[PDB]
């Protein structure tokens, strides 16, 4: 089993990209299958559109056609890619002290913002363009959580959020561009953002004790958020209005020392009968899909009214099949 | 007669810089006098600290010890200068698209901002190091055209977005201690100021009756009033004890009407009434305004702080001569 | 995830000193972070000094700097290396019947001790210079007999009869004035005065069979901090029985070697943490453990109430 370096979904949660050492993969989220794959090498960044055929490969940047099995581009630069988001507007490459925004329609240099050092390569990314934003952190070279809110479409800032007296671990942007969703290397504050205005909305606790925070990740909706943290657990914050209001527990076989990341997806109705969930023969069950960086995929069902603890329905494996 | 490209006081107000096509010269204001002059060449840009012997000196960028005759260091850049500001911790070079900011003791490079070109080479610099800020504008890239970004020199991180005003900024101003910042639209008939720390709009001028260009804005050393100079070959100072202009400047008739005019404004002095026919105590307090012009004319007037009004003109002298 | 090897803390314990099979990394405590790292291969020991970018290399003996990526000499042993301590005077290599006795700043040798057998690797350095003592157990060939061996002048200064059966863990104070032993059933201990020998504190421990892994004192030798293998560790105060004690959450791995360190009083803000602990700072002092497993937990508590500590935070080692 090849050792994987990259996980994550598409702008929509319903695809699935990776990348290994030897090369990478891109899967499907309910017809599962493997549409495409590649032996080419190590891979540490595979990002990828509404699906459409378009991809970016990063070597442990190159942007491929895959149905045409052409390059359309390539571009480097002076130091190591550290994150790389996209819309259907605009292509987005970070480094540690810079970032670089390109139009993706026709690839032209478009603007380009010194910010102080970031080693994580922290970014969220508005997916819509009706509402492209881009919010990223800015450090001090107490005023160490200020987050930068960027306009990708007139390419100016629009405002500076005092999120968090800490360092920013990790942030995400909603579907239409509407929220942020922020928190500091403790990951014990989740707070919630109006990008429109600056006003603090939702603020959640997480945890009892300050432990890492790996990914946040709104639903298509923007009902709930989903984080994910070194306690093997995943906790889904209910924004239809503190507490979680739902977990989500990991089989207890699994690795503890696993990276996570997860999304929300459309709820759809499944069969009672076959599932005692302890009785109307379907309801509608709100799915979550988890994968680990040991190269498995676990479905859960949530109860928008119950919530609680949430039932795993199946398991995979990316690697092999 | 030499013609004169560039004139400004230093940050305190008591001494006059100038540059001719042929070279250089240093003025005084009270006991008047020439401190220092070199027939060099053509410079455009001739700025100076605190006194303290130090100025950047931008061929028609060096840096030159004038009670020495040394030179500090010499700095090229890849398109022209066009500002140059300091205060006794920091350096900022400014040209169309980039912005430079120097420590001044060590000299070596800080920092570097990208910026949306600013053809009229607009800035603001906050003289104490109290309150160290620099704040320039940021046009949309091709209603919001009037955003300025308040940068902080002192952690190299910006503070906040300003929205100043709806067309493009035309001349900024910011008082001594860095407390406020005031703002000019290109129509020059509103004249804004804002709370540099909170972002409020404090006050609002409006200048004059129908829309001109303005030339400058300058603070008092106590913040009391405000002066700004325009096309009108008329001066108006805005009273910030707190609308309306408080005082005006009109200069005399035969003066040339397309002459830039910068002026500033000192620390109230008494001033006999026996010899000024003021229309009485034999010494009351005005406040001295020194306006000098693009022609090569210093010209004295007092404002009473309590009539304001018209203000009278106590005497001419001529620069280059 | 490859499996470790050696975990320890420095002289301070302000630092994570960790060798793997494949290499050796090197943390912090309370500013957490990657300070260095190389994979090179297995490593046994890794001993590091007062920070000072000095460290020791033993594989599955080297002295390498890690600033000017260089070695400063290698040397070799008839027999397995099972453990070294340093302070900025004396360096120490025991091996299973001999002791090695080392001039940390020529490299030279000064002094070769013949022990009985010891099994267990157990020595214990003073760290200060002022009072550089050595002492290592004296098992007869009167089971606990410790050897209070003077480094400054290399000759012994007197034998303790510590306890009547084997000595499970040895441990001197900051300053070099104390020294505390747990017997094999690790129920009792005693800490003794190094100058003159008497026995000054009892404490009582482990009720059931719980062997004694590691004893550690703090920077003022106001506590002592016992780890054994019940996943509790226990914490004395030398103003009978304990302090305050830790728990370890129960879902972490049972097969786990724990040790500790006990800090400086520090300032924990409140409103990091809202759910648990929950005066916007108080002073807690903080308690470091870390386990084989690969993580690092931090405790604090309370210097008047003591009782059972909160635990902070929880970082993963090896990531």
């Amino acid at each position: 089993s090849p050792t994987i370096n990259f996980i994550n979904f598409n702008q929509t949660g319903t695809c699935i990209s990776l990348g290994t050492s030897k090369g990478f993969k891109i899967f499907n989220c309910e017809p599962f299958g493997k549409f495409y794959s590649e032996d080419s090498g190590g891979y540490a960044i595979v990002e990828m559109l509404f699906s459409t055929s378009l991809l970016a490969l990063v070597g442990i940047l190159r942007i491929i056609n895959t149905k045409k099995h052409s390059i359309i581009c390539e571009v480097t630069f002076p130091t190591s890619i550290l994150s790389v988001k996209m819309n259907k507007s605009r292509l987005v490459v970070l480094l540690q002290e810079q970032i670089y925004i390109y139009d993706i329609n026709t690839m032209r240099l478009l603007h380009t913002i010194e910010t102080n050092p970031n080693p994580r390569g922290l970014m969220a990314m508005s997916p819509s363009v009706a509402n492209s934003y881009l919010v990223y952190p800015s450090p001090p070279k107490i005023k160490n959580g200020d987050v930068i809110v960027f306009n990708l479409e007139t390419l100016q800032p629009t405002m500076v959020i005092e999120a968090h007296k800490g360092e920013i671990a990790a942030m995400a942007i909603s579907f239409d561009g509407t929220l942020m969703a922020t928190a500091s290397d403790k990951g014990t504050i989740i707070r919630v953002f109006d990008i429109e205005t600056g006003d603090k909305i939702y603020q959640f606790r997480r945890g009892t004790y300050a432990t890492r925070i790996y990914s946040i990740s709104f639903s298509e909706d923007s009902q709930y958020l989903a984080v994910t943290g070194s306690s093997k657990t995943v906790h889904i914050f209910k924004l239809g209005h503190s507490r979680h209001f739902a977990s989500l527990k990991l089989p207890v076989e699994t690795n503890s020392h696993v990276m996570t990341i997860s999304s929300i997806g459309s709820p759809i109705d499944i069969d009672t009968s076959e599932y005692p969930e302890l009785h109307e023969p379907v309801m509608k069950m709100v799915p979550i899909r988890v994968v680990s960086s040991d190269g498995y995929l676990y479905n859960f069902v949530m109860d928008p009214e119950r919530g609680g603890d949430c039932l795993i329905l199946s398991q995979y494996s990316i690697l092999m099949d």
